[PDB]
C-alpha cells in the first residue's frame, strides 16, 4: 500500500482533509505538509501533530504556552507521537515516522497547536 499523504493548511485555519488513514502494512508513513496561504507563521503558522484522542488538548494547551520559538510545542512532550515543524505561507515540511508507533483500534488525532487553530484544524488518524 501507499504510505504517504500530502496535506495543506491554509489562511482560514483549515486542513484539506478531515481524516487520515494509514495502511496497517506500512512500516513508515510520511506526511507532506504545505502552506498555500499568504499569511506569516506568526499569525497563521501551522504544524501537523499526532497524538491519541485523549492527549490532544493537553498537547495543544501546553503548546500554546510555549511560544513561536518552540513551534508551539512544550519541550520533551512525550504525548506527541510525531509531528511536522510549524510553517508559514509558502513553506513546506515533511515527516516520516515509524508506523509501529500506531496501533489498530486506537483513536488518534492530527491537529495544529498554533494558538486557537485546533478548534478547526484537526481530524482523525486511523491505522486500518
Ligand atoms: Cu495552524
Amino acid at each position: 500500500a501507499e504510505c504517504s499523504v500530502d496535506i495543506q493548511g491554509n489562511d482560514q485555519m483549515q486542513f484539506n482533509t478531515n481524516a487520515i488513514t494509514v495502511d496497517k502494512s506500512c512500516k513508515q508513513f510520511t506526511i507532506n505538509l504545505s502552506h498555500p496561504g499568504n499569511l506569516p507563521k506568526n499569525v497563521m503558522g501551522h504544524n501537523l501533530v499526532l497524538s491519541t484522542a485523549a492527549d490532544m488538548q493537553g498537547v495543544v494547551t501546553d503548546g500554546m504556552a510555549s511560544g513561536l520559538d518552540k513551534d508551539y510545542l512544550k519541550p520533551d512532550d512525550s504525548r506527541v507521537i510525531a509531528h511536522t515543524k510549524l510553517i508559514g505561507s509558502g513553506e513546506k515540511d515533511s515527516i516520516t515516522f515509524d508506523v509501529s508507533k500506531l496501533k489498530e483500534g486506537e483513536q488518534f488525532m492530527f491537529f495544529c497547536t498554533f494558538p486557537g487553530h485546533s478548534a478547526l484544524m484537526k481530524g482523525t488518524l486511523t491505522l486500518k
